[PDB]
């Protein structure tokens, strides 16, 4: 059904024709192709076919499905092919580095996020996930120059994040006619229609005292007016602490039209509240009881989901890139927190490392450990692959070049965690889960910077390093004022990055793997497992335990079917079982977020912490978000799920 | 209610502040206001209040709800003051020639276009009705070009005509993806959005040989998929000879998307038949009976009155234009027949001529003449007046600029050509009316011409003028092979445009007149009155003859009501009358056909031919459809009126 010889395979995908209009449409860059032809030999004997079975059925038909080139309908590359062709189309001449990112890739230690799946070593080499794009200017010219911006983008793979917080509200004076602004809906329209026709995918970022909020939070509701709604679009909300502190307060919030209240988006903390209340004196606003708001921003959270809530204050203050100006948005899934401008489109590369592949019994007598210093050595291989991928990327647009060759971010990432937690009989929620978690991500960021300080004394350091809080010594942590828990010497790297430098603005920035982790075969990134069966597979580290103690049979399995994956109060199942195998939907979100926060001294940019309320109330959601906030958190939350 | 005083009125205007942001919001240019300032006691004392009186109640309530100036949502402007605030807009310095046109415009002789009566005298004076924009591209970022232009065009007052014939259909190759191209439909939605969302007004332009055309023609359609229809959009059919003659032979038709028959709309006539053939021949496209368009083309009609129908071939090879290039389509209303490209979206400045003014009882014996000879030195003044708008006129973008300046087209018309014939009691349909008709369109068309080869003496000719067919002493009839009517001495006027040029391209386009001649109280444009009855008011005409021959009672308006505006088989009504009160509906299209034929050879563009069938057929429809066709018409329909 499929060719063997990787070479053969290489020649048909780069010779292809498209017979229906006899146009040649090469689906392998001159360059891969070149590379290939002069090492075919070495290249067609290190694969590994064996290793096609690494897989799961449903991993191997996500692949099939998507991710494996295809000539005229019919699967052309064999997984391996398709490691092999990303290998090369990372690491081009440097054979090496491609056999070492094949041998790890194919033994699944780790993969890249699918665009790079996707188009690594193709023509148009668009290995980018995730674009952060400024609402140009409050005109019609700088909205279809936006407009125009995000097509060609999405054109492409991969997800936006747009910030709107300077369009002009309903209602708002226009020079040269009486007519006035019908703000925000409209225009979310004209962006949700480009969306549907260039072949969803934009996350709208704006701050709650813009004065169309209110429409602004409902735009997924399923009912109302039809030309309220913007149906493919997810809104976020970029939540100032002040706001925060008006609900808590009970207190009044105002809202702005951004041209009677200049300003306010480009600054945050202090400065941000200084300048707030005083337009607020100056009656510029309309003022509301907060908690009206607050309120209502609950209510589509609880029906929709959304808005998804992200912390600006906590964005800024500690990010590395906070010499750049403020930071007005994260993307499409709340993991990545970077500077954009109407000139500077930040982008980010995203992989993710397979915690349990780390994993080893290695030992004295039936106990299996992790493997630090192995996970250490892996995370340095993936970070100087994103490394190389922003090199050998094509960017869609300018601006996005433009600010990724200058700032070079990064974002690493983690799948299985909770396979891993299973797999050493540690409960989510326990103590040694909590050191683990802490442990894990302490080793993915010092081995990331290590990595980035190295290419920093091979390349010199990205150009606005000079000025970065990296640059006088601060490191996440301390802009946590944490110590970190000092698994890894940690004086020596800031001693080296002070001298030397670091190559990438930022490195971490733990996103969905929605789609990679079904490849791999494990859970997703960070979040418990949220069901044990999900045509019926039983989890696999669950089914092992009930065969073993000799309970499982037909009656189990309907009492996991009928209870939808949990295994609580089935009558004859080990109470170590039920601690090992709680479902997301029971473990304390308090615990979740605890989680959340001790990680996140170590991650750069933010996560996507998805939030999970079994029996939701107002009451409950309301303190999920304040214990987050004053934990710190940069994303408080990114979906909302219930039931 | 008003301030009395111009100049005060003047000075309200351009000192007016926005309360509510207190913005200074000027009304009145600084030009304008400056030349006022110098020139107020000339300027106020020219001034007539009594012709005020001039206007009707709802040609009155016409200018008092859209076109007089507002201050505070109270009107500000008098009558006269719009005309002189409109006169010193167009002439500026020329106090004497400003004097001129407020005298002939408040007396009623003529008027400009509405977007020239809003626009003139205040500080982005966009003057121009008729903007006609090339698609950029067969591309993301060309189709995105062409709807940032189309939304700026449209934040100012004028249509659009849109030609689209270069965009790939359904189902195309696109290079470096395996999906393919939408085509046509959904990104028309995406030009209907934006139609909506910037404060309709958009024709589209496509050739029959397009593969999407049978949904292009159904985009008005009040049923069927939300997501096939463009409900604010109007589609026009740009048809080459060769698809008449098709359909006429019960042959085939051939449809192709751009991208297998390149050149297509890039030329006509001879060439684009014999470069049509060879494709067909070649197997590049998919054929059909031609007829099977035809006959849903007539659905479309007959249920939304579109597609309209402009005639490709007669467009161009009968175009003072044709040295530019091949002209790709017309305008929002059938009447602008200009070249434009990527680089030069045409323009267009509009004027009417009120057609009664010029009838005068001077003779022997009360019967009424028609002043030739005036008509003639006022369509000189309107020429004047619309070159001088191209020069004061702000571009909405640059294209448009660019293409005005160079060939420096623009486009007089007429109003009230049914109450002439009214009042000189000839019927619509009588031979007397048939020579009337030609007389008036001779005499304006060299007028206008001599106009312009006096302004290209002072000034130049435009900057394409050389090779142009009027440079070869061709003129609009040499190009349909007629010898003029000879009222006026055409050999003088080609003489000396031959010597020494013509000012502007193309002068003529008699244009709908919709709210202008609402303002003017006259019927419209060419065509015959749609009733005799328009809360209910009687044909002033036909209201003074039934009281004249004492038959007007509560039983004659009654039998006008319930006839809808009909007279006729009105049992005690004279025959004389019945001939001169004729509706649309009861003159033969035949006939209405031959006039526009006949006044045709004096038309540089085109004119908005609306059509009205009484009792709709498809035979019927098709048989006025071929006989303008054959006519040589320019724009065999606009509307199509039904019932
Ligand atoms: N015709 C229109 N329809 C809808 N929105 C408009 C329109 N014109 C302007 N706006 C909105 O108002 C804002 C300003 O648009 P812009 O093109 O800058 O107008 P402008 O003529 O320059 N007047 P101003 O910006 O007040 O100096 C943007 O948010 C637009 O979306
Ligand atoms: N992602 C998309 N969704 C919808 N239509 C598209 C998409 N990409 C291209 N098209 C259409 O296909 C045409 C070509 O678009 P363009 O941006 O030039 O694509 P391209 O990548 O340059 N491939 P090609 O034009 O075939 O060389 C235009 O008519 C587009 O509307
Ligand atoms: N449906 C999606 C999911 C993700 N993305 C982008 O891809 C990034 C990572 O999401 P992910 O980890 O679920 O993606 P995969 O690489 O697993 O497909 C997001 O931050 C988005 O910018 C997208 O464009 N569309
Ligand atoms: N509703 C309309 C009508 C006309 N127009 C434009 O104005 C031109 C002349 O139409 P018209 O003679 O009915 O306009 P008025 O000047 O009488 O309002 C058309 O060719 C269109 O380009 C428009 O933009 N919107
Ligand atoms: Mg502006
Ligand atoms: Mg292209």
């Amino acid at each position: 059904q499929t060719t063997k010889q990787f070479s053969k395979v290489v020649e048909d995908l780069y010779r292809y024709v498209n017979a229906a209009t006899g146009k040649p449409a090469p689906m392998i860059s001159d360059d891969v192709y070149n590379i290939v032809m002069e090492n075919k030999d070495k290249l067609n004997s290190a694969i590994v076919y064996d290793r096609d079975f690494q897989y799961s059925y449903f991993g191997f038909k996500t692949l099939e499905r998507s991710y494996l080139l295809r000539i005229n309908g019919q699967v052309a590359e064999r997984p391996q092919h398709l490691i092999m062709r990303v290998a090369l189309g990372i690491h081009g001449r440097d054979i090496e580095a491609a056999l070492e990112t094949y041998n790890l890739m194919s033994l699944k230690y780790f993969t890249h996020a699918s665009p790079t799946l996707f188009n690594a070593g193709t023509p148009k080499p668009q290995m980018s996930s995730c674009f952060l794009v400024a609402m140009k200017e409050d005109s019609i010219e700088g909205i279809y120059d936006t407009l125009k911006e995000c097509a060609l983008i999405s054109k492409t793979a991969g997800g936006i994040g747009l910030h709107i917080h300077n369009i002009r509200s309903t209602g708002s004076y226009i020079a040269g006619t009486n007519g006035t602004s019908n703000g925000l809906i409209p225009m979310i329209r004209v962006f949700n229609n480009t969306a549907r026709y260039v072949d969803g995918a934009f996350a709208l970022y704006l701050e709650p005292w813009h004065a169309d909020i209110f429409d602004f939070i409902d735009i997924r509701k399923n009912h109302g007016k039809e030309e309220i709604r913007a149906r493919d679009l997810f809104p976020a909300l970029w939540i100032p602490d002040l706001f925060m502190k008006r609900v808590e307060e009970n207190g009044t919030w105002t809202l702005f039209s951004p041209t009677s209240a200049p300003g306010l988006s480009d600054c945050y903390g202090d400065e941000f509240e200084a300048l707030y209340t005083r337009y607020e004196k100056e009656g510029r606003g309309k003022t509301i009881k907060a908690q009206k708001l607050w309120y209502s921003i609950l209510e589509a959270q609880t029906e929709t989901g959304t808005p998804f809530v992200v912390y600006k204050d906590a964005c800024n203050r500690k990010s590395n890139q906070k010499n750049l100006g403020v930071i007005k948005s994260s993307n499409l899934c709340c993991e990545i927190v970077e500077y954009s401008a109407p000139d500077e489109t930040a982008v980010c590369n995203l992989a993710s490392v397979a915690l349990p592949a780390f994993i080893e019994t290695s030992e004295d007598g039936k106990t299996s450990t992790y493997n630090f210093k192995k996970l250490h050595e892996i995370a340095k291989v993936v970070t100087r692959n994103l490394n190389r991928v922003i090199d050998r990327n094509y960017y869609p647009v300018e601006e996005a070049r433009k600010s990724n060759m200058r700032h070079r971010p990064i974002a690493l990432g983690v799948q299985g965690l909770a396979d891993t937690f299973m797999l050493l009989r540690l409960p989510f929620d326990s103590e040694e889960a909590r050191l683990l978690n802490i442990q894990i991500f302490e080793t993915i960021y010092h081995a990331s910077m290590e990595a980035s300080c190295e290419l920093a004394q091979k390349d010199g350091p990205y150009e606005t390093f000079q000025g970065s809080p990296a640059s006088q010594g601060i490191l996440q942590f301390d802009m946590w004022d944490q110590k970190p828990y000092g698994m890894w010497d940690w004086d020596t790297l800031r001693k080296d990055i002070m001298k030397h430098g670091v190559r990438n603005s930022l490195t971490m920035a733990p996103m969905p793997t929605a789609s990679t982790s079904q490849i791999l075969g494990y859970n997703e990134c960070f979040e418990p497992v949220t069901s044990n069966m999900y045509f019926q597979v039983v989890n696999p580290y669950l089914l092992r335990d009930l065969v073993d103690l000799g309970i499982w049979d037909e009656g189990m399995k309907q009492y996991l079917i009928t209870q939808n994956g949990s295994i609580q109060g089935l009558p004859n199942v080990p109470q170590e079982l039920k601690d090992l195998y709680k479902t997301v939907w029971e473990i304390s979100q308090k615990t979740i977020i605890n989680m959340a926060a001790d990680r996140s001294v170590y991650i750069d940019q933010s996560h996507s912490l998805n939030l999970f309320l079994r029996a939701p109330t107002m009451g409950k959601l309301t303190s999920m978000h304040f214990y987050g906030w004053k934990k710190g958190l940069k994303t408080g939350m990114y979906y909302l799920r219930t039931q």
